[PDB]
């Protein structure tokens, strides 16, 4: 019943940007894939996420982090860690892993210096925004391509 | 706040639909087609939608205006009790997804946790009477 939900999520993700695979035969461990949105420094990039689905999913949210190196104020440049409202206080069992991936993809299209996971990336984006964009595009070409 | 509702309303209009009732953008009329292969097939159901001051943090309130015979909807008042509109609400959901969820509930009634005891009793003990009745009410109120 827990497995049935996770399998159908996987199927709908494929039937529908974003995608996902299970890892090592475990339906509680997935890899997410997200395309850099068009008109961002991430355009043309392909970003891999690690997805740990907790035992009491869907009541508890999945844990997601970037595996692919990315330069973004809301993603740790060092560890890939993120802090998304939808994976936190805005989570509900009515949502899906897909809506989380889409929401991460939207976050790539709308960087927020103001409330950041990476201090240094945020610092640069304030001091020198055109450099931030140059860095993000080079990181995309280098690590996501 | 207004911009969120105006965007949701547009997207909905661009199955299920809604429209503003008069001039209050916090009050909508919702519309749901009865699903195929169910007693509600061919029906058009109207809902009342009250969007509270503090939406999207507080869920919409919804009830059926159209009379309907369904164990999870009051036959008398049209009251519903949908998880998505309660403990499963999130600002990341939309009014459209609540409409879609209510539509799903039409395709899959749950007599074992009911909103109408009289309807759930009939569904349990006299299922063909339930289907017959639910279809008669679709024909009477929803067509």
């Amino acid at each position: 019943r827990e497995q049935a939900r996770l399998l159908k999520e996987l199927a709908d993700i494929q039937q529908l940007g974003v995608s996902a695979q299970i890892v090592g035969g475990d339906i509680h461990r997935w890899r997410g894939f997200i395309a850099g949105p068009l008109g961002t420094p991430y355009e043309g990039g392909h970003f891999t996420l690690d997805i740990v689905i907790p035992p009491d999913y869907p009541y508890n949210p999945p844990k997601m982090k970037f595996v692919t190196k990315i330069w973004h104020p809301n993603i740790s440049s060092q560890t890939g860690a993120i802090c998304l409202d939808i994976l936190k206080h805005e989570w509900s069992p009515a949502l899906t892993i897909r809506t989380a991936l889409l929401s991460i993809q939207a976050m790539l299209a709308d960087p927020v210096p103001t409330d950041p996971q990476d201090a240094e990336v945020a610092k640069m984006m304030i001091e020198n925004h055109p450099l931030f964009v140059q860095t993000a595009k080079l990181w995309t070409e280098t690590f996501a391509k």
